[PDB]
């Protein structure tokens, strides 16, 4: 174990940080612990909104990747972090595109091997010995090829890291990490959520999303943590939000967010999990724990 | 020619603006002048200095220019100019990379179509109006491609950009290295300037300096433009690393270099303002009335 808790987040891409974890990123930063996020690659195939930057996409200078760097760097501050990491490092494994989209290149995470990429990831769990490790469901949240191979990854990478390897010279420094989360989305304090959205809180060609376009929640039921996060908590995750600039649009309030879909969501202080691995603490009414690291005796 | 002085500095890669001309801004901004730098690519084909960043290269992630993109923006900043301005839009043309290399790409600016190229800086001067526009000389200095290309698109460009809305630039300068301030320069470092791997220069590494007498102005930098074209040396972290003491620095290459204050040009189009006993002007805007 050890005295200030320490915890990691897997993502697949620069923002999904933020859009995930954000307030429980700033919940914990701002309590002292120390949080790292491994983003697993740089986001070159994205879409840019704005005119500025949009000749930095894969289908013109195709240099998106190192831009979002910077766009990364600045959010993972607004949330209390000093740094990112890459894995494998910045550039390693390339964005693997979105789904269904056939993609022309030969160095594509979803496509690494997995000797190195779950390699990389042990030696960084080694390292850090996080308490909580947390990363996608199996289905890569919205099913993102990158989010669901983030998640492969992660899980391997979990079960190997506390097993004995190394040579007699160079024995490996082993860590079973305690805790191990799927991040997910709550479908209930998400439709609480676009509910309290006033016109105010969207920018003019913003739409609401209806049932169908949203998507795979979680219900009450399938949730077994959340982290419930104070309002200079959600002031951060927007602000990491706000970061992102080519890739998310914070609304006039701040309430509110969009991606270059134009699919108004609501920025939430709440931000729910499934225990993947480990034991539970003390659980609420709702069957929930809220706090990721309990059970682990820093209260 | 409103009364606050105007200048444009138009450069190939992001550094460049830096290294040639660093102080000249800084010392132009902190006077209460427009001062903007138009750069041609994102510097894709760029070395990287250190581990962190090596996989952005061309022949690995190929992601260096976008990373680019925000030390240049500091190395701006620390001149007080505000935004990066990219020929065409940010990442229009892409790094041609050194001469004799090498690539797979046809968005080459040495390979761009003039029409297109002159026509985006003909936009940007008539935009700007400069009184004072700043490129490489004919050989782009020490003959990069893009430097080279860089002269002759912005040659074509002031040429053009007054001719039937019309703006024409009043006076016209290269940016040039001055052989005698390089050989003192260089004298005058001491192995406490230089970091472990970083190689003494001699009378051999010279090449492309210009003479006194080919030189036409000098802007002598204060302590605070220097101190400015030092921090944006250093916000080229990939590029540039500054030494200990803060007055040389060195390229990929680990070749010392001083980091000269002083820098000088050769009037390619205009009229001269007052010169000094070297024959130089001291002032870029000398004779324009301000
Ligand atoms: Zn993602
Ligand atoms: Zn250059």
């Amino acid at each position: 174990m050890s005295e200030t808790p320490r915890l990691l987040f897997v993502h697949a891409h620069p923002d999904d940080e933020s859009l995930s974890n954000g307030a429980t990123i700033a919940h914990y930063t701002s309590r002292g612990a120390q949080v790292h996020v491994v983003t697993c690659t740089l986001g070159e195939e994205g879409e840019v909104i704005g005119d500025r930057w949009a000749q930095l996409t894969a289908d013109h200078a195709d240099q998106l990747g190192g831009y979002r760097i910077g766009e990364l760097t600045a959010a993972l501050r607004a949330l209390g972090v000093s740094a990112p990491i890459y894995l494998g490092g910045a550039g390693r494994w390339r964005d693997s595109g979105m789904a269904g989209t056939d993609q022309r290149s030969q160095r594509r995470f979803v496509d690494a091997d997995p000797r190195q990429t779950v390699g990389a990831l042990v030696a960084i769990i080694r390292e850090l010995r996080p308490h909580v490790v947390v990363t996608y469901d199996p289905n890569g949240g919205y099913g993102h090829p990158d989010h669901v191979h983030t998640h492969t990854v992660t899980t391997a990478a979990v079960a190997a890291a506390g097993v004995g390897s190394g040579t007699a010279d160079h024995p490996g420094d082993p860590w079973t990490v305690p805790k191990f989360y799927w991040t997910v989305l709550g479908l209930s304090a998400l439709i609480s959520g676009a509910r309290a959205l006033v016109p105010d809180d969207l920018r003019p060609e913003w739409v609401l999303p209806r049932a169908d376009e949203i998507a795979f929640g979680y219900s009450d039921d399938g949730i077994d943590a959340v982290v419930e996060a104070d309002e200079q908590a959600r002031a951060a995750k927007v602000a990491a939000l706000a970061a992102h600039a080519t890739q998310v649009v914070v609304g006039p309030t701040g309430r509110a967010a969009a991606l270059s879909n134009n699919l108004a969501l609501p920025i939430l202080a709440d931000e729910h999990y499934v225990l993947a691995g480990g034991s539970a603490g003390a659980r609420d009414e709702r069957g929930w724990e809220t706090d990721l690291l309990a059970g682990l005796g820093f209260t």
